[PDB]
């Protein structure tokens, strides 16, 4: 009697699951909004520079019209193999942003040390994979409390992390020289020092890491071994073979219902078999609309995931009226931003630079007075950027990348508490000149040739 091979593997539950960290996929939490959960862990924020440079130069003729094509494949190259990196260290990625992820060790208290070390040797092999376009990986390690907030509707979900250790992994990985690993301070604090070589960072308690120096008796193998005890879904035994347990995952449709929520309506599609792959990845005229919300330096999460769920159901719908999308949500420094599309698959319009300027002033009108957020600050600027599927065959986002997202990302930080326009969107919108008013020009970090910029005013 015959035993044939392959368990079948490749369902929409297991698809979808690709586009979701193990924190949602085995997370069995309360369909309730906002939902808050606390752990600790270890976090890796690995930040590549240089591919925004690289998609503006892949629109030119030189490319013969695939350039979303070319810019895809060879950003995946390099990101897939990062990501495979980090799952066979034992990490998790939360989410894509962009050339950049955030990954999560997430471990008792008593583990923490160990598992730094592990994160630390991870990040080594990530800068060492890269003796190879143009491009250096900044990498930020941190350490301690984190939280996890969900929030969306009946139909929709979206998580972040937050707390202490999500602010430093930023402020480190930000600090990072080309091909810098930097250790948090509270991370510093917590490692294991005698294994790991480090140096002062100037006017900063972080730390670069120089080296890992085990000691005599010390075998890394022997010792990420022990570290897979605390590793609840590390694949294993018949299954060791995989990168992901999530791979694993079989028919539920209960399941399936919650994940679906997290991935968009155009990505499900494609997962369904009812699009091509390829219509995915483009570089697409769109507009960025990025809307940031700021809480005071004293607000505890509990107080941040109300406002957050507040002012995403208001996003939504007004979304929903002007043909807008959620692409991503960040938050860090106490600013929890939306990264939102008008344009992308499926919503091509020609009022569509109007819309997202009316769009905006709602949603700044309707965010300024919810409960608990001290600032709004919304950046819009139009243009062409790469749209597309990042990451690994396993775990992979869509996301963007574009000078236009950067300078609109840019504006909302450099022109706080009001909604600032580019000049695409400006001389393209229907609007009148007298709904705006022309700004002074700010030298903005890591942007230049930005042309002027404006403050929609509104009508009045
Ligand atoms: N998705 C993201 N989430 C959080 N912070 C980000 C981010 N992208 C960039 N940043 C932050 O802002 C800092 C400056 O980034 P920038 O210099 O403006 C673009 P980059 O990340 O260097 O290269 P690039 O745009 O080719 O990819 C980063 O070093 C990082 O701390
Ligand atoms: N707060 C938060 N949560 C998640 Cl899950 C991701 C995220 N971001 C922004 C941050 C990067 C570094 C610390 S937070 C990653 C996807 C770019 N921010
Ligand atoms: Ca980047
Ligand atoms: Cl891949």
């Amino acid at each position: 009697m015959n035993t044939p091979k392959e368990e079948f593997q490749d369902w929409p539950i297991v698809r979808i699951a690709a586009h979701l960290p193990d924190l949602i996929v085995y997370g069995h939490f309360s369909p309730e909004r906002p939902f808050m959960d606390y752990f600790d862990g270890v976090l890796m924020f690995v930040d590549i520079s240089g591919f925004t440079a690289m998609t503006e130069k892949f629109s030119s003729a030189m490319y013969m019209d695939r350039g979303a094509e070319q810019l895809v494949e060879i950003l995946n190259y390099h990101i897939s193999a990062i990501v495979e990196k980090v799952l066979i260290f034992g990490g998790d990625i939360l989410k894509f942003a962009g050339d950049a992820l955030l990954a999560l060790w997430r471990v008792e208290r008593k583990q923490l040390k160990n598992i730094i070390t592990v994160v630390i040797k991870c990040s080594l092999e990530i800068h060492g994979l890269f003796e190879t376009l143009d491009i250096r990986v900044k990498i930020g390690l941190a350490a301690g409390h984190i939280s996890m907030l969900v929030f969306g509707d009946e139909t929709h979900s979206h998580f972040l992390v937050i707390g202490q250790a999500v602010d430093d992994v930023r402020l480190a990985q930000n600090m990072a020289q080309m091909n810098d690993v930097i250790l948090s301070p509270n991370c510093w604090q917590l490692c294991d020092r005698s294994m790991i070589e480090i140096e002062s960072v100037p006017d900063q308690r972080a730390v670069k890491v120089n080296f890992l120096k085990p000691p005599p008796n010390f075998n890394f193998d022997e010792f990420f071994t022990k570290c897979t005890t605390f590793m609840h879904y590390y694949p294993s035994g018949e299954h060791k073979n995989l990168l992901r347990l999530a791979c694993t995952l079989k028919p539920d449709p209960e399941l399936e219902m919650s994940l679906q929520k997290y991935v968009m309506e155009s990505i499900l599609k494609q997962i369904d078999n009812k699009q091509l792959q390829g219509y995915l990845s483009e570089l697409r005229p769109v507009t960025i609309v990025f809307v940031n919300l700021m809480f005071e330096d004293q607000d505890k999460a509990e107080e941040i995931g109300p406002a957050i769920q507040d002012a995403y159901m208001h996003i939504t719908s007004v979304l929903k009226i002007f043909q807008g999308q959620i692409n991503k949500v960040f938050m860090f420094d106490k600013g929890c931003s939306f990264l939102c599309v008008f344009g992308f698959p499926g919503e091509k319009v020609p009022d569509e630079l109007t819309h997202a300027l009316e769009c905006a002033m709602d949603i700044f009108d309707f965010c300024s007075q919810v409960h608990k957020i001290q600032t709004v600050s919304i950046g819009v600027a139009s243009g062409i950027v790469f749209c597309g599927i990042v990451g690994h065959t396993v775990r992979h986002e869509y996301t963007v990348i574009g000078q236009k997202v950067n300078l609109a990302a840019r504006m909302m930080m450099y022109y706080p508490g009001i909604v600032t326009c580019d000049s695409v969107t400006y001389n393209g919108s229907n609007l009148p000149a007298y709904f705006f008013k022309e700004l002074p020009k700010k030298v903005m970090k890591g942007v230049a040739d930005s042309g002027p910029l404006y403050q929609y005013w509104g009508r009045t």
